């Protein structure tokens, strides 16, 4: 079977729980995880080193709060106390764990499924060949040595408009934005990177990037996390909010992909 979570956000409790629930059997299931594994939560530690352990049973795409560890890890950023994050930066396994976490996808696509997952989404201003080039690029970016001069370059909330004439350090931020921190776009399809608000309460003109038409959301399913305001609500067919917002207080959602039968574990905060 194919089980699809959101985000984690360090509830391991949570996390084992709902894949005991589904009886998650690595060798005949396989588990997409919409990134944030790690942050708020308390055990950001064990989370990595189960997840690092399923290999290829787990895909993974990497969220903006992967990245904002690996740049403490890196030297990069300063570590905030209410991100939990000391006992994984202080694991003897440490550097082990983070290189893993480094070299894994912004992005997951499964043909036979037509199924896209990205950790915030895909913008619209992406067809399919567009956002796996973007993807291709940052990765590579991440796995490579000088790592943290890019994890340095990616802060920034501009460009907020995609166009195949970007170069430089701001194609890999608009980049980064897109597919890690993109909530509302403006109804051309340009990024606001401000909002983080539900569709309902957000102000005019803004709409959430699925409300406007684009051509990867055309063809293929798009899961995604990220946007926990959202609450898994108000979205469209096709289109699958799994961040509830566990971290927060709501709960951990699991959809399997099979018969699309959602499975939920409460906050245990
Ligand atoms: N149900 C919720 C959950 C979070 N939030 C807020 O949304 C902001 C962004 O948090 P988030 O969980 O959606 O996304 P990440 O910061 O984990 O990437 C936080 O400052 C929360 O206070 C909200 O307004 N309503
Ligand atoms: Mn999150
Ligand atoms: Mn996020």
């Amino acid at each position: 079977a194919t089980y699809l979570i959101g985000d984690v956000h360090g509830c391991y409790d949570e996390l084992i729980a709902l894949l005991h629930k589904v009886e998650f059997t690595p060798g005949k299931d396989t588990l997409w995880l919409t990134g944030d594994l790690v942050a708020r939560g308390p055990g950001s530690l064990d989370v990595l080193r189960y997840v690092k352990s399923l290999g290829d049973s787990v895909r993974l795409v990497l969220g903006n709060h992967d990245l904002h560890l690996l740049a403490v890890f890196a030297g990069i950023s300063r570590n905030k106390p209410k991100d939990r994050l000391t006992p994984l930066l202080e694991a003897p396994d440490a550097d082990e764990l983070l290189n893993w976490l480094r070299r894994q996808p912004l992005l997951q696509i499964d043909e036979e499924k037509k199924l896209v997952m990205a950790h915030a989404g895909i913008t619209p201003q992406w067809d399919l060949q567009t956002a796996k080039e973007c993807a291709r690029d940052v990765e590579a970016v991440l796995s490579s040595d000088s790592y943290p001069f890019f994890l340095d370059a990616m802060y920034g909330d501009m460009p907020n408009n995609w166009s195949p004439e970007l170069r430089g350090l701001g194609r890999l931020r608009f980049i980064t934005n897109a597919f890690t921190r993109m909530r509302f776009c403006f109804p051309n399809g340009q990024l606001d990177m401000y909002s983080k608000e539900s569709p309902e309460e957000a102000p005019a003109p803004l709409k959430p990037w699925f409300a406007i038409p684009g051509p990867v959301a055309e063809e293929y399913s798009i899961a995604f996390g990220h946007w926990a305001s959202l609450e898994g609500k108000g979205t469209p067919e096709g289109i699958y909010a799994l961040d509830t917002g566990c971290c927060w207080g709501g709960t951990l959602t699991c959809l399997r992909w099979e018969d699309k039968q959602y499975f939920v574990q409460p906050s245990n905060r």
